[PDB]
């Protein structure tokens, strides 16, 4: 029976992975995922269904599209009873572990043995991070807490070697999933990294100064009355939370601000980046000399994209390329065809059934994924989508992102701005509430956003008012209305919503 490893990063997009080949590749990001994907099978094509770090983390787990699994946003929590994945390998006579960055509200108590980040909620610390682990019983969860000095990324890697050599049955295959806490927020590198890309200029994304045909009224108001509103920034164009505020640039020159803001919040990122690109040659060594490296499946996955300026965003929860999409890279060693990518339109939900059915399990099916295992036999799956839903449901909350759904074909995306929150009792808060100026949840107009993303890769053209375009967009629409209808997000328990939503799709 085959191991398998599932190693996660916190926020880590594809952009700051060399093997995507992104306007950051030249800086070398990342040589160890590099050189894994080059002896694997590199996903092109692979999309979180709603980007934001607990629903994907439970789509993930479940196999179940956030209406299903009914973790919509940071809000709400998974359940025990929910840990599907670890069930399914537990009940194929597996080991389980689970190492890091949970971030899913409840214990992790389906799994044999867990030690996952506690400080902050469940957000974990850069620095002498405290963990709940398995093995503290003089104290119940969420209490069974211990501590380990130094950088996060280091030991999060040795508490995964720590249980392969030491507490592992070697009589029986495992299963661990391995989440780092880097590259996410608030980016705080390890010192030995303080000087790594000291005399490199990140390379600058033209959509961080040229938003001009990007967007419509649904994220940037009638004639721009919500520029400063809607969407937190890098520049100081958001008026309540950006970089240039946040790391207090004031050079004289607004356009200067944003670029050294831009520099900072791109180099404190990748030197996170690094430092779980040098823990992963660390795992990969030991794998290799423990014997590992040929009977374990590796998966190296990111929770979802993230914003790197472009468009001047950050955070993720957009529709948008970089948010939408997860880097994600498989490396089973009975796979052939080393090196290889897919162009597979794949989802976050499909994760599930592809590992347990990878592994010689069923696609479980109850699970709304299904399993494209047999990629790795030569073979596209049978009947499989060539489309892919989205769907963001925490309006505003955060980062001032409207909610919207979408559908993102090979050729097209159309993104739907529907602008409500499905709890009318959170219109009127604060949509940042450690702030004492922060907007509030209010209703944001509708509209839509429709992408070439074959010919326009970057989504700098929104063409859903190009006349030209009017045939795409109705198909486009038709699309949209059923794919929501095919995978059962149609609203009957949000009627605020469900009216919005279907009057804009005709
Ligand atoms: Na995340």
């Amino acid at each position: 029976q085959m191991n398998v490893i599932y190693i996660m990063s916190d926020d880590h997009t594809s952009q700051a992975i060399g093997a995507y080949g992104s306007r950051l590749a030249v800086l070398n990001p990342t040589p160890t995922i590099d050189e894994l994907a080059r002896d694997g099978m590199l996903f092109e094509n692979c999309f979180c269904t709603n980007s934001i770090s607990t629903p994907s983390r439970a789509c993930i787990m479940t196999g179940q599209y956030s209406h299903r699994n009914k973790v919509l946003t940071l809000d709400e929590v998974l359940q025990p009873d929910q840990e599907y994945l670890v069930d399914e390998f537990h009940n194929m006579g597996y080991q389980t572990a689970m190492i890091g960055k949970w971030h899913l509200g409840c214990e992790p108590s389906h799994f044999d043995y867990y030690s996952v980040f506690n400080g902050h909620g469940g957000q974990g610390e850069y620095f002498d991070p405290t963990f709940l682990t398995s093995d503290v019983t003089d104290k119940k969860w969420p209490n069974n807490q211990i501590k380990k000095m130094g950088y996060s990324s280091d030991i999060v890697t040795n508490l995964a070697i720590d249980w392969l050599k030491n507490r592992r049955d070697k009589s029986k295959p495992f299963f661990m999933m391995h989440h780092y806490k880097a590259p996410h927020d608030m980016f705080e590198y390890a010192p030995r990294y303080e000087y790594y890309l000291d005399d490199v200029e990140v390379p600058v994304p033209l959509s961080l100064f040229d938003t001009d045909k990007w967007g419509s009224e649904g994220t940037r108001g009638k004639n721009d009355s919500l520029r400063h509103f809607i969407g937190t920034s890098v520049s100081s164009r958001h008026e309540i939370r950006n970089y240039v505020m946040e790391y207090k640039c004031n050079t004289g020159d607004e356009m200067e601000n944003t670029y050294l803001a831009y520099q900072h919040y791109l180099k404190s990122y990748l030197r996170c980046v690094k430092g779980v690109d040098d823990n992963l040659k660390r795992l990969f060594d030991y794998l290799k000399k423990e014997g590992l490296w040929e009977n374990t499946i590796i998966v190296y996955t990111g929770d979802q994209g993230m914003m790197l300026g472009e468009h001047d965003l950050q955070d993720k929860r957009w529709m948008y390329e970089e948010s939408q999409r997860m880097p994600f890279i498989v490396r089973d060693p009975r796979c052939p065809y080393k090196g290889a990518k897919s162009d597979l339109m794949i989802n976050n939900i499909d994760f599930a059934p592809t590992l347990i059915e990878m592994v010689g399990g069923k696609e479980p099916s109850y699970m709304d994924g299904k399993s494209f295992a047999s990629v790795f036999e030569g073979k596209k799956p049978e009947n499989w989508k060539d489309a892919v839903y989205y769907r963001y449901w925490m309006h505003m909350i955060h980062h001032d992102v409207p909610a919207h759904i979408g559908i993102r074909t090979e050729n097209y995306k159309l993104i739907l701005f529907y602008g409500r929150h499905y709890d009318d009792k959170r219109y009127g808060q604060k949509s940042m509430s450690w702030l004492k100026n922060s907007h509030k949840i209010v209703p944001t107009l509708v509209s839509f956003e429709l992408y070439d993303v074959k010919n326009d890769p970057y989504e700098m053209v929104n063409l859903a008012d190009n006349p030209k375009y009017a045939k795409v967009l109705k198909d486009m629409k038709k699309k949209l209305r059923e794919l929501r209808k095919q995978v059962g997000d149609t609203d009957e328990a949000y009627p605020e919503l469900k009216k919005v939503i279907d009057k804009a799709l005709r």
